[PDB]
């Protein structure tokens, strides 16, 4: 595979955008993965509803702002038949009822396909595929605070994920401790958080806060 990736060179992601204060971090890994695998299909990047998913997608299996899955989303997608875009849709940080109205639809899917729990699976995927939604343990005050570099947190749990993001691509740079390796994260936080609301997260440390456990994209 390369031994470096970066989709936002290609033109497969949107800026970050920011969940405040509600639990919707999953409709925001499921918007990036889908708006990465719209663009790849037709061309255009359109920014996607979160609002959509959060209030609408609770048959598939999803909380609202106390949480939810990616192939959820997707599924509901699929099921749907359709998702209305960012601006038609915009995004409260509340449940409320489902307004999903099919004119102001952009994209669709197929369903999905989830990632075996390596990293060097998730490598191939991210690689061949474009940007990948996947779940991680973000629960320790070092996450909060991250401002650059790689990240690796001791504490970090590869069982018991709290939050989803979106890999990008991935890549390398020399550290002390020679552990150079790291997923290209994009969160959800806005871009005052972390590098501009990027995160690089330790890679190939032993499925490091569980970022290849839940990796999943979906079909378009
Ligand atoms: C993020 O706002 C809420 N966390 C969440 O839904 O975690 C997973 C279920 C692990 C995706
Ligand atoms: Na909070
Ligand atoms: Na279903």
């Amino acid at each position: 595979a390369p031994r470096s990736v970066d989709w936002r060179e290609k033109g497969y992601v949107t800026p970050v955008k920011n969940q405040g204060q509600c639990g919707s971090c999953w409709a925001f890994s499921a918007t990036g993965a889908l708006e990465g695998q719209m663009f790849r299909k037709t061309g255009r990047l359109i920014s996607l509803s979160e609002q959509n998913l959060v209030d609408c997608s609770g048959p598939q299996g999803n909380e609202g702002c106390n949480g939810g899955l990616m192939d959820y989303a997707f599924q509901y997608v699929q099921d749907n038949g359709g998702l209305d875009s960012e601006e038609s849709y915009p995004y409260e940080a509340t449940e409320e009822s489902c307004k999903y109205n099919p004119k102001y639809s952009v994209a669709n899917d197929a369903g999905f396909v989830d990632i075996p729990k390596q990293e060097k699976a998730l490598m191939k995927a991210v690689a061949t595929v474009g940007p990948i939604s996947v779940a991680i343990d973000a629960g320790h005050e070092s996450f909060l605070f991250y401002k650059e570099g790689i990240y690796f947190e001791p504490d970090c749990s590869s069982e018991d994920m709290d939050h989803g993001v979106l890999v990008v691509g991935y890549g390398f740079e020399s550290t002390e401790s020679d552990n150079n390796k790291y997923w290209l994260v994009k969160n959800s936080w806005g871009e005052e958080w972390g590098m501009g609301g990027y995160v690089k997260m330790a890679k190939d440390r032993r499925n490091h806060c569980g970022i290849a456990s839940a990796a999943s994209y979906p079909t378009v």
